[PDB]
């Protein structure tokens, strides 16, 4: 991994300690990426919703799962769940369950160092994972891209800032995240999220991640290129929001 501290230096150690699972996969690999471009084909408003217990800039929440997937099974273009122990307070488990639970598109989000992560995402159901170019030297994003695609997976590329976008784009990813919140500081910066979806290729898929709460602003970030929008803390809280971004609101 690249050279890194604080809590991105501790949960990249305790990734490379990750038992690894032999579970077997009993679902289709189905793309996200692919879904994402026919949702805006039908101009229908594409959400991942997330499925994480914890996220460090958020609460702990306490709810059902496999009912929250179910649910989302209805607006949803897809699933983020988050699976990282110590800060996401996640289980390879609960993915589990819920992939066998649903048949929507599924990314396994954690913090990928090792081949056997993404035999892991596999192995449990996911359809993809996000592989992250702050904690990831160029040989190894790229070494695990290429691994991820054997099996037929296209990652999601996340970066928030110019020269990890230019690593992205170098690396060859088709599918990339841009987030609005700061890795150090959890500061969110929305200025600096739309400037690099404005220095992105059309032919890349694009989500916004962090900072979107309206249907206002999806639809600015639409005009602007991007074609989906990663929603996990608001709809983790009130699951029944993720109706007004989708359809409009009476209110």
């Amino acid at each position: 991994p690249r050279y890194l501290k604080g809590w991105l230096e501790d949960v990249v150690q305790l990734s490379l300690r990750r038992p690894s699972v032999r579970a077997s996969r009993q679902r289709p690999i189905i793309s996200l990426n692919e879904r994402i471009l026919e949702f805006n084909k039908r101009n229908i408003t594409a959400i991942i919703a997330e499925y994480k217990r914890k996220d460090p800039s958020g609460l702990d929440v306490e709810r059902d799962p496999i009912e929250y997937a179910k649910f989302m099974e209805r607006y949803a273009v897809g699933l983020f769940i988050s699976t990282e122990e110590k800060y996401f307070n996640g289980s390879y488990e609960t993915l589990r369950k819920i992939a066998s639970s649903v048949s929507i598109p599924i990314l396994m989000y954690d913090f990928i160092v090792k081949e056997s992560q993404i035999d892991d995402a596999y192995n449990l159901g996911a359809d993809t994972v996000a592989l992250i170019v702050k904690i990831l030297t160029e040989r190894e994003l790229e070494s695990l891209l290429e691994y991820a695609r054997s099996y037929g997976m296209e990652p999601l590329i996340i970066i928030n800032d110019e020269n990890d976008l230019d690593i992205a784009l170098r690396i060859g990813a088709r599918f990339i995240g841009i987030a609005a919140r700061d890795w150090e500081t959890g500061e969110i910066n929305k200025e600096n999220q739309r400037k690099l979806i404005s220095m992105i290729p059309s032919n890349v898929v694009k989500v916004a991640k962090e900072g979107i709460s309206e249907r206002n602003e999806i639809e600015e970030l639409r005009k602007l290129g991007v074609n989906a929008f990663l929603i996990g803390s608001s709809l983790m809280r009130n699951p029944e929001k993720i109706k007004e971004l989708i359809e409009g609101s009476l209110e």
